């Protein structure tokens, strides 16, 4: 089909972690899909001992919403910058063809809006990221990356054509942050965007983050904040990193299926452990929670997880199941 | 089946890089399988040139043992840390459902036992390794780690499901190693593994290893430890990564089938010159022998390998066929 | 077959990008193909700001040139080290089973030469590169390696068994590269190859490359040198990473089919946006350009294409495409 002849819908998006709401197998025909995203440049504390990030982010948040669409669908897009911000924008989809992903033909400067059109025509999760020529990983780093999924029109099958289904969705984008150190040994803190800039490129090159973080902060997705499920549900977690390799893992659970490189026209990979999502892509897991408790979600180098940041939780409501784990005998003094 | 129903059977351990004798295919039913690991805090000399390691390890060495099970089997493991060592510690076990990988369950002071099962419902080579709450990566990349191997109750299979079978197994633990240095840039000996922590957590940060070994030290697989095989034998390389990414690589062989994630329900990839064990996780490699020789076995950052340590030796005994490589003119000076 | 028994034919390779005329599917039987290389040791200026590498080429190039045969084949490589040379070489074959390659078969000191064969018996991509004892992450970083292709007999195929096939290929060859600096905070420029060993271990020990490029230089695929196609053409595009992980991605397009193993017994994916090329590997992708424009291929840690130099060019000719993207609102004022 010709978009131009095609029916409109517009989407409302929502703020990560959730997905807004949207129908996995469809009746539907191809659609244009409607989005806007404005660009909020803005200080944003990333740890709890008050350190700074000068950042950039669509719609405010890190990562920027979700967008989710079926394959065959057009993704229209209309690209905000508005007059408070300093710096230029763009943004590149990988979901997309041509014109360095869109980037080309979505330059705007701060007081512009763009509006561009693509087809959906390859089914997957798929990073979109700022790109300005000249700037691109600072701007990535800065935090302007999310998600695309473009869902099967049937949605997901296992490897033999079976249908897989979610009951919730969660999105995590994982930001490798270069936060610069003055002499004193302390974290700068900066008045403005582009006082940041040279400092931080210069960070970028040891190719050492100062923080690893979902979501925007250490923590982010902790305390009244973490993820919720319940024992029987099956979730989707979503994960983007536009950046830097990344190794998720859930703590007492797996990956039921999982399509690390994030296609979906490819059989996924089952049982799971620790996955591993390129930098510059985005990829999904299912899981189907047996047991309650308190989950950890974390990058599995251990380090980049609890001394650097890349790590949340999910609180999972139900029924313990003894058959699956049970403690045999409690810590005790060792027979002598 | 009811655990509670089931025949028991106990499994004495043997140190890396041996595998306890176990079947591959079998016709057992499900059983409830004990093993027992005693913690041993240590201190260790990992290189040539007299740099220790405060090492902390299952069984005394590092990795701990390799851990065979069949799918369906339950694990049922006693974890005993003696009053001679000074920390807490537990483990999580990758293979396992519930409670932080059976952390929440283990958790073990000097003086202290405790005694875990789990159903080992997923076939595949899953990381076990210690997870004390605050301190998770200092006591994994101390040396605890080990893995957990659930064989499909019909042995291995190729993508086709046809059988495939081993002659000898063997298990390769790869240790990133964060090793301080003092002011003179000599490395750091402390009397006591708690006086290493805050220097080592320093180190760690930087994500740059000192050190990367197989099995505990630079050169543990070489000499006198050497792997050994013959021409016509079919090897199974167990190789486990509790923290940090790494690509091992057969030197003058292949991967003949791999399970890179380490997962035996999804079919294995051939012919592989280098794969990738994400870190987190456990993989497994079969290759049959075709050459006699020395072959290594090491990670393919060369630098990592040659420099740092992660590398091993395989001896090989049998007859050299020149229809598979053949030197046709040895080295000579080059004609004029 | 007896290679000794099968008829010989001779290879004329080329400098890369470009890869020597072959056939995909052929009728032929196997032969015994032979190749020549000479090593080059030379002075390179690798980035805009005239640092120099003190180089070890194959043929003079980095990477040294692509060798392609078909499976069954046996390649018969000549390898000369010429007398104005001052190091030793050889060569390691990953497509080559037993002699660690055929490391231990091609020793040759400055004034010598050496005839290796060996049965390309494995399809894929395979990387070779010099391995001389004692030394040879320094070779390999300084720039001695290249791809063996060794193509199936009835050419490319997707997961159902389809034929796929290329109109052109290019070979790409990434290199992290370790030049030291000295107090003054200069890249150090060394008057031998020798001189600048000790100072370039000590770098490649911090596991930091200091820049890191695709085929020699910052911008080597980039200007008159970027790489073409047309609109409608199918490219093969090959990615070599002999130490080091690399992340390939092609802003506004897609791998079509994708071998990140690079091995074409295994069934390629589909759509995927980056993949994954392990350090020690080589790997292929498969695109057919839809719009016309200048694209970048890029290592998708965009701090180590955009800030270090791991990106290119491709030059497309053809129709623009606006199904597939169209900028429905050009940048201007935001309403108010
Ligand atoms: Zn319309
Ligand atoms: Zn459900
Ligand atoms: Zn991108
Ligand atoms: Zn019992
Ligand atoms: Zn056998
Ligand atoms: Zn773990
Ligand atoms: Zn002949
Ligand atoms: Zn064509
Ligand atoms: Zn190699």
């Amino acid at each position: 089909q010709d978009a131009d002849k095609l029916p409109h819908t517009k989407v409302t998006l929502v703020a990560p972690p959730q997905v807004h709401p949207h129908e996995q197998a469809t009746k539907s025909g191809p659609k244009v899909v409607e989005f806007t995203m404005t660009i909020e440049e803005k200080k944003m504390v990333i740890d709890d001992k008050g350190t700074t990030l000068q950042a950039m982010t669509f719609n405010g948040s890190m990562p920027g919403p979700t967008l989710v669409v079926h394959e065959g669908d057009y993704v229209q897009l209309t690209l905000v910058n508005p007059a408070t911000n300093a710096m230029p924008h763009n943004v590149d989809f990988h979901g997309a063809t041509g014109a360095l992903g869109g980037a080309k033909l979505t330059n705007v400067n701060p007081g512009e809006q763009a509006t561009l059109r693509f087809k959906a025509d390859r089914s997957g999760t798929f990073v979109y990221h700022a790109a300005p020529e000249g700037m691109v990983p600072w701007h990535v780093v800065s935090g302007m990356s999310g998600t695309l999924m473009v869902l099967p029109r049937d949605g997901l099958k296992d490897p033999q054509g079976k249908p897989l289904h979610y009951d919730r969705a969660y999105t995590i984008g994982e930001f490798d942050l270069y936060i610069p150190k003055g002499p004193d040994g302390k974290y700068k803190d900066y008045a403005t965007l582009a006082e940041s800039y040279g400092d931080t490129v210069q960070v970028m090159r040891t190719l050492t983050p100062s923080h690893i973080v979902f979501n925007g902060k250490v923590g982010a997705l902790t305390g009244a904040n973490a993820l919720t499920a319940k024992v029987g549900e099956t979730v989707l977690l979503i994960h983007s990193q536009a950046n830097r390799d990344t190794r998720p893992h859930l703590i007492g659970g797996h990956g039921d299926w999982v399509w690390e490189t994030g296609k979906f026209a490819n059989p996924p990979q089952r049982d799971l452990e620790t996955w591993f999502i390129r930098g510059g892509s985005a990829g999904a897991a299912l899981y189907t929670f047996k047991q309650p408790g308190v989950y950890a979600y974390l990058n599995h180098n251990l380090i980049e997880a609890f001394e650097l940041g890349a790590a949340g939780h999910i609180k999972v409501e139900g029924k313990w199941n003894d058959d699956l784990m049970k403690q045999i005998k409690a810590p005790a003094p060792i027979p002598r």
